[PDB]
């Protein structure tokens, strides 16, 4: 029960582009060792209920991961597909948020509903998350159909433990409902991000393809 390379693959996703070198040591057992990244815009201008979106990343994230197939034995492709993943990586991710929130528009933070009146507002956020070794966990369905290719899906996320936060508006004097401004709130939300369990995590999710050569 060796590991024997097989291929690689190319993958997009929530946090960026790149790819991964794959291993398989039986039908249940694999591994990949991968990067993702890249200086992208991953929305821009993005309308939505009065509100634009905005977010830019710059991210260098470096995985390696085993892949377990509890049923990577079964000629059910439905079932051989789904795996579970563990592993660690280097992150030094960098996210920046934009909410423009329009005339007349709405936005909730921290439970706090405010209007954007006459001109709007906007909303602000940069976080960075370091960490040399994140924990990861995930899951996955990547079906066997070919000697040569395939393709997979993945969801999962890292404990990279809280991003260094910083949120900020144009606009911070506006009352939200519940009597806060939003300088206030936003404050509120910048020590939660910065240190509740909750935060300690960081998403993602990416599909791309395998190729086997």
């Amino acid at each position: 029960n060796q590991l024997i390379p097989v291929g690689a693959r190319a993958e997009v996703g929530t946090t960026g582009y790149g790819g991964a070198l794959l291993w398989q040591a039986n039908p249940y057992v694999g591994l990949a060792l991968g990067y993702n990244g890249g200086d992208i815009s991953w929305s821009d201008d993005l309308s939505i209920n009065g509100t634009k979106y905005d977010m830019d990343m710059d991210n260098k994230l470096a995985y390696l991961n085993a892949e377990i197939r509890p049923w990577g034995a079964s000629t059910n492709p439905w079932a051989q597909g789904l795996y579970v993943a563990a592993g660690a990586a280097y992150v030094d991710n960098q996210y920046d948020l934009t909410k423009n929130v329009g005339t007349n528009a709405s936005v909730e933070i921290d439970g706090n509903r405010f209007n954007g009146g006459a001109n709007g507002v906007s909303i602000a956020g940069n976080l960075k998350y370091d960490n040399d070794i994140a924990p990861y966990i995930g899951f996955g369905f990547a079906p066997k159909f070919s000697k040569n290719w395939g393709v997979f899906g993945e969801v999962g996320a890292y404990y990279s433990g809280n991003p260094k936060v910083s949120l900020a508006s144009n606009n911070d004097a506006l009352i939200g409902s519940d009597g806060r401004t939003l300088g206030k709130t936003l404050d509120d939300q910048e020590r939660k991000i910065a240190n509740d369990d909750k935060y300690k995590w960081l998403p993602v999710g990416k599909v791309g393809v395998n190729f086997y050569w």
